């Protein structure tokens, strides 16, 4: 279809937000060679504007260079998306059909960024309105009377299927539970310290690993499969006394023989054996002990297909040597990012509208991340309100997406703008491949080679400074570019 642009409204901070309601959202149409295209977004307003520009044959200065390395080749990317928590379906079902509609497109669609993975929550979460399990009738060790909810069956599903629908690319779902029913934990209590009953390999563990079986039986009778599981949210969350949100806390002792004895044997001898487990799903500084414990144990590593990790504690953990360590030890457990959000420590605000920083800090996650071996990067909360709620403990975050429902509006915030300017244009297969910088430059930046070996670069300028730059394809050309202060470019060039 016909690109519409964005409507922008300042709420006064550092930048503007998309104005999208019932009738209109901003939207894409759906290079030649030698030449390659730009996508710009900027602090000034340009939201993932193209222009184009010629491959030339020579170049000479003494500017920065940037020289991709097209055959040092490194992970493969399974791809970036965000959650539909409770919060995030009630939000996005708070608008008229027509409203919602442009609200999934934006993420899912084509004509929107291209989102290929949703995550979902396995019952609730801080991001719930009330606090539930899918097996709350007491020592129901049988689990018959285990049971989607209408969070699930009329909120949750229903909205999944219509994202699915919208999609070109194939979506990946990811399920992770915070709490277990209150009759397998050792406190009694979907929060607080407290952990599972006794021990691996016993009656409450064999328990809790059927119910994830029963929760993707559930999830198949509504005709949706998952691509993986998480053995735990934030295991380590659980072991902290009066923690406030649901938790189930497990040592990296505790996570390994109950993966080991329970939850790998009960998902291998279902029908959904197919389904990928991952570790971890917690803050990256706890690698790479926690890799280290469970994987090498070979009773518990023929299970684990990957290492799920969390932003939040990003400051304490430095890439290489938590996720470049990883990589080394155990280059063949994917790494990938499955939870992160802006807004969350008690001193910032919850919401933000227009947040060009909070843009900056996703993009220079996901750059980092993918420089470190990263296969993937999943947005929190898909929508939030302008509260940054709904949420039962009032822990109030930032999302990319902001529904103003008594207005049947929605805003696109520039992190919306920053993740589309990966997930649009790095689908699934996608290879990082070198590159290389001349001399040192305020500039994050990261090459991928896409599927059919054509090139995407992405230039994030964390200085307020324009920077002219080259960027070298070996043996096909130069582009002569600039990156205005603050801004985030994504290049692509078939290389043909
Ligand atoms: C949903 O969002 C769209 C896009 O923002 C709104 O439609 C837009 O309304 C604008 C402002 O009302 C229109 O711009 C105006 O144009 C004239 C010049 O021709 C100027 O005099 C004036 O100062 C504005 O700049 C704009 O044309 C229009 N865009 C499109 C693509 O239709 C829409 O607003 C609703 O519909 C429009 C057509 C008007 O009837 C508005 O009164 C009405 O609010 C938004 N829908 C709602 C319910 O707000």
């Amino acid at each position: 279809e016909f690109a519409r642009p964005c409507i922008p409204k300042s709420f006064g901070y550092s930048s503007v937000v998309c104005v999208c309601n019932a009738t209109y959202c901003d939207s894409f149409d759906p290079p030649a060679l030698g030449t390659f295209s730009r996508y710009e977004s900027t602090r000034s307003g340009r939201r993932m504007e193209l222009s184009m520009g010629p491959i030339q044959a020579n170049h000479t200065g003494t500017g920065l260079l940037l020289t991709l390395q097209p055959e040092q080749k490194f992970q493969k990317v399974k791809g970036f998306g965000g959650a539909m928590t409770d919060a995030a379906a009630l939000n996005i079902l708070a608008l008229s059909p027509p409203a919602q509609n442009l609200l999934l497109k934006s993420y899912f669609s084509e004509e929107g960024i291209g989102y290929n993975i949703i995550r979902v929550p396995m019952a609730s979460c801080d991001f719930s309105i009330r606090t539930y399990t899918y097996a709350d009738t007491p020592d129901d060790f049988q689990l018959h009377n285990f049971s989607l909810p209408e969070e699930d069956t009329k909120l949750k599903i229903p909205l999944i299927h219509r994202a699915l629908q919208l999609a070109q690319r194939p979506v990946s779902l990811l399920a992770s539970p915070w709490t277990s029913p209150t009759w397998l934990k050792t406190n009694g209590a979907v929060n607080g310290k407290g952990s599972l009953k006794g021990q691996p390999g016993d009656i409450y563990h064999q328990t809790w690993a059927r119910y994830f079986v029963k929760f993707l039986d559930a999830y198949a009778e509504h005709k949706l499969q998952f691509w993986a599981v998480t053995a735990e949210n934030e295991p380590s969350a659980g072991l902290l006394s009066g923690y406030p949100f649901q938790c189930l806390g497990f040592t990296p002792e505790h996570q390994r023989d109950f993966i080991a004895r329970d939850l790998g044997p009960t998902l291998a001898n279902s029908t959904h054996h197919n389904v990928r487990l991952l570790m971890l799903d917690d803050q990256r500084l706890l690698l790479p002990h926690w890799a280290k414990v469970v994987l090498t144990d070979p009773e518990a590593a023929k299970y684990v297909h990957g290492i799920a990790v969390h932003w939040y504690l990003d400051f304490l953990a430095p890439a290489k040597a938590t996720l470049g360590e990883t990589h080394r030890l155990f280059p063949n457990t994917m790494l990938f990012a499955s939870e992160a959000c802006v807004g969350s420590k008690f001193w910032e605000q919850s919401v933000r509208l227009g947040s060009w920083d909070r843009g900056m800090q996703y993009s220079h996650s996901i750059i980092t991340n993918l420089l470190y071996h990263v296969v993937g990067w999943t947005d929190w909360n898909l929508a939030l309100n302008p509260e940054g709620g709904p949420n039962w403990v009032r822990n109030f975050v930032d999302s990319p997406i902001i529904v103003d429902i008594t207005k049947d509006t929605f805003y696109k915030q520039p992190m919306f703008y920053h993740l589309g300017h990966f997930s649009k244009f790095i689908p699934e297969g996608s290879q990082r491949v070198g590159l290389v910088a001349s001399q040192k430059n305020d500039l994050d930046a990261v090459a991928l080679m896409h599927p059919d070996g054509s090139a995407v670069v992405v230039v994030l300028n964390r200085s307020s400074k324009d920077v002219p730059l080259t960027i070298k394809d070996p043996a096909v050309g130069f582009l002569e570019t600039i990156s205005p202060g603050y801004s985030i470019h994504t290049y692509l060039w078939h290389r043909q």
